[PDB]
């Protein structure tokens, strides 16, 4: 379940973090535009900036916190505030969130690995609530 | 991406270079006027003339190229040149291009692999303007 999957994500961090946020960079290029630095790159490529594997995975890591507070999939109203008030977020807007946990449920649903992948669904949903509640646009 | 969907296309170059340029055949079978013994065989005929396979993949090769020594899908005015200067597209005019990319444009937006359609559309169209600059009618 939902609890087993922070497990197993956690376990390969490194791995998941960059597989998912290729999955949503390739499903919907134009939220590459807010990655500068990743623009022009293959996915093999992008594997060998130091930034990218201990950027994604710091994404990554502070989403499985944000998981594993959370109960029934629903998330801490302190986590999704941080979320919003964080600088590197500011320019951004719940669609930009909603992309996300489609590509990470499209990547789940995909995978030989066996995620519930109805609850990250659910958990993406709340949210996105839960982020517009702290004033996202 | 774009840089990625060209390491995609190279992974199996033959086979994408092949149902590409059958996509764009079949959408414009009056396109094969410009190539040698096309005419009245189905896909599967083409794919066993081995001529087919081996120009085909030539194409492909070159347009991979070509794609990868762009910048943000602007390709190289060098890479344009060539392309009007050589002696098999002495009958070309830029809408012989612009069909292709069409074609290829919406082969990648009906698989079910995860191109970057739209970026593609616009290298096709840097490219027939590059082809334009160059000199071609
Ligand atoms: C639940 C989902 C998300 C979490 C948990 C999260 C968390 C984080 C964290 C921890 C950082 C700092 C990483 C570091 O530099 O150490 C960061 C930065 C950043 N975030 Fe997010 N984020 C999420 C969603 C998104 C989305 C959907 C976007 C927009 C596509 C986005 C855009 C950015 C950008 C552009 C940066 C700066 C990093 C860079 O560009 O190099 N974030 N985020
Ligand atoms: C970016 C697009 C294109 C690239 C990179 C390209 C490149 C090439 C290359 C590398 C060859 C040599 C093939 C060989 O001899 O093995 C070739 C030949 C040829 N090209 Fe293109 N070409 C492109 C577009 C087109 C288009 C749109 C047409 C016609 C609609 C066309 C018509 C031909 C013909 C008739 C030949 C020689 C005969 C043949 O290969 O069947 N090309 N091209
Ligand atoms: O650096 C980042 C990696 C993944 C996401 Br999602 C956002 C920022
Ligand atoms: O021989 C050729 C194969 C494919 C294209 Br497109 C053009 C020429």
């Amino acid at each position: 379940g939902f609890k087993q999957d922070i497990a197993t994500i956690r376990g390969d961090l490194r791995t998941y973090a960059q597989d998912i946020f290729l999955a949503f960079l390739n499903k919907y290029p134009d939220e590459r535009r807010y990655f500068k630095n990743y623009v022009g790159k293959s996915d093999q490529e992008l594997k060998s900036m130091a930034k990218f594997g201990d950027d994604t995975e710091k994404v990554f890591n502070l989403m499985m916190e944000v998981a594993d507070r959370a109960t029934d999939c629903v998330p801490l109203a302190s986590d999704a505030n941080t979320l919003v008030q964080m600088k590197q977020h500011s320019s951004l807007t719940t669609g930009n969130f909603e992309k996300l946990f489609v590509a990470l449920v499209e990547y789940m649903r995909a995978s030989g690995q066996s995620f519930d992948s109805q609850s990250w669904d659910r958990f993406g949903k709340n949210l996105v609530s839960a982020l517009s509640s702290a004033g996202m646009k």
